[PDB]
């Protein structure tokens, strides 16, 4: 039984029946604190589109009962004997992944988010063979390598979506030189990831055009996020006028979409960075890719050193997500609103104040 | 009429009926020598898979009668007054493209193969509005910028496929750093482009594995081409054993094929360089691309300065294609054999000795 699996009792909300996707109160347990482990009392957990996709029963490989949530901000309540960088009582945050092989090139050179055996935030076995439970819970236990120090100047609630959506945008931009004034960057899709991509790029001095299928989002894009331009992707005149005008485009969409129009927007040798995870596959336009010498680049989150650097950057530049703070028993309705796009732009669950045992 | 369109008479073989793809003798004409033009008596024309794709009526944009062939080696018989770099009687070669806009960034910085208005080797209008006729003809006229000096020590017949297949492999490797010892390179498909990619990589000192669906090519791959290894892609054990072992893969296939297994062969941050142009669309597996931080990169031919550089490299390192020299009236049978992969590895038409007027 989940409550007997481990010595320390824990509780949260879980999808017990994968065919319905409904979360309900859930008792379970967490491993004892190892020598390099940190126990974290969870304060806030951001909700991302991957949580929704999991809840919609679209990831076969996940094990149920499923406790989702991978944007965790909390307080260290207990550290192992070998832990030194983090002290009890400190504000901390958890990476979007929980472990790596430790031996491959990526791990040894601190690029460990790209470990072939990276352990994702929930739903799969840990090193001890037990299924991981995510951030919609009262406490978690994480190896110290994957725990970050949360800046004092940063809102815990507004900073929580930085741990998956924020780092994905930040790393993709930093890794591919999309963080310098003079760059014209396009951001496709204005959801959680996209709205943070705009904020980070403005902080970098990058000129940003939001590329959207929702014309009512223009005002939010320009007035609230500070984008330099808004491109309605169904406007053939707007699209043709922007041909060859982008150095790079960051694609955040979780649905199937045509890639060829996006490649046409890029100048020769431009980059299309894919950070969204459509559940269905995409079609590759070979001729536009070849004739333009263009690149399709995948990116996923960021390494833990890059994540700490991002958190410090966000604190100094006051970069937070635009959030709605919700109680945990609102989670099923929030999932519906997230499915309809009725959120600007992130749900964050107040775990400390609204979660109680079953 | 094609013979009256221009002042100078010419002849070759053309697809007159695009629905059959059958070539037959064809009379036409070519423009007078402009100030910057070079008239070229064609000696040899390599046959590439794009010629086959054109004769199979798979490129809607091409105009007919269609004279294909874009791997031309010849002799300069006449130069414009302003031409200085090439003298009459010199052995020359033609780039796989015939013109560019001349104004964009790529043109002015000698990256003109990626000009958005590049004029391909045949079947589309030239600057004067007339359809271009390719290398399956007795002579051609080319602006001097797109004419190369052919090394004396290089076989004209064996060197002819360097002008499209050779430059595509060479440029893709040079542009993305796949030309240095220490790199483990995969070459998918052992056709015209693939077999030249192996030869160039061996000359660079790169370790090369040939990835093929035809096990009977193993001996030529290892003994004749000098590949370090041969991977049968339908052997699931062999494929699983090579997971994460490739720094980069060059995909030369002209047919639709699964790309996710190739992404699995790459290490994290690896590159899949696409140089083949399948007529039907390919499927992009986002999750493998996202998981590894991997790249899909398109590349097309090379710029003319790089082409001259490639030709000189081939002369000093004795790089030629493995060819069957054929007479022009064999072209329809050669297309059938090329369609079936029954050639090791390139057809080259002997134009000077076997082409006669209708
Ligand atoms: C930052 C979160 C995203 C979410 N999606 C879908 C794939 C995915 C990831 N975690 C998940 C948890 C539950 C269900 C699906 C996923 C993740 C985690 O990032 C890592 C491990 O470094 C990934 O890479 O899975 C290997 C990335 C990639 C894009
Ligand atoms: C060099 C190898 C060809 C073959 N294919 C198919 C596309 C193609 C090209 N020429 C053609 C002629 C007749 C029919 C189709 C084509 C070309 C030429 O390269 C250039 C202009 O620089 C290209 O890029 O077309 C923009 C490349 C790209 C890959
Ligand atoms: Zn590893
Ligand atoms: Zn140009």
């Amino acid at each position: 039984s989940p409550e007997e699996e481990h010595p320390v009792k824990a509780y949260g909300w879980a999808v017990k029946d994968r065919t319905t996707g409904i979360l309900s109160p859930f008792k379970f347990s967490r491993r004892a604190t190892g020598d390099n482990d940190i126990r974290i009392k969870i304060l806030y957990c951001g909700i991302c589109h991957t949580d929704l996709t999991s809840v919609k029963n679209e990831y076969e490989f996940l094990s149920y009962p499923l406790v989702p949530g991978m944007e965790i901000v909390g307080i260290a309540t207990e550290v192992g004997s070998k832990v030194t960088k983090i002290k009890v009582g400190e504000k901390v945050a958890v990476a979007a992944y929980l472990g790596t092989c430790g031996k491959c090139y990526n791990c040894v050179n601190d690029l460990e988010n790209y470990c072939p055996e990276v352990i994702i935030g929930y739903g799969t076995p840990y090193h001890d063979g037990t299924i991981n439970y995510g951030g919609l819970s009262n406490e978690t236990v994480v190896n110290e390598r994957f725990v970050l120090r949360f800046p004092e100047k940063l809102s815990p609630a507004g900073g929580a979506p930085l741990l998956s959506a924020g780092i994905t945008a930040y790393s993709a931009m930093r890794n591919h030189g999309l963080d310098k004034p003079g760059i014209h960057l396009g951001v496709v899709g204005l959801g959680g990831l996209g709205h943070l991509a705009v904020k980070f790029a403005k902080a970098f001095g990058v000129r940003v055009t939001v590329i959207s299928t929702t014309p009512s989002k223009k005002d939010e894009a320009i007035n609230n996020l500070g984008a330099d331009a808004f491109l309605f992707s169904r406007d053939d005149k707007q699209m043709r006028a922007a041909i060859g005008t982008f150095d790079a485009i960051i694609d955040t969409l979780a649905v199937v979409h045509p890639i060829a129009p996006l490649l046409d927007l890029l100048r020769s040798h431009g980059k299309l960075v894919l950070v969204g995870a459509p559940s269905k596959p995409l079609e590759l336009p070979t001729i536009p890719l070849l004739s333009g010498g263009k690149s399709l680049i995948g990116s996923a989150a960021g390494n833990v050193k890059q994540t700490q650097e991002m958190l410090d950057f966000a604190a100094e530049h006051d970069i937070t997500a635009n959030i709605e703070v919700i109680p945990i028993d609102y989670i099923n309705t929030a999932m519906e609103r997230l499915d309809k796009g009725d959120i600007r732009f992130r749900f964050v669950v107040d775990i400390e104040n609204t979660l109680t045992p079953p």
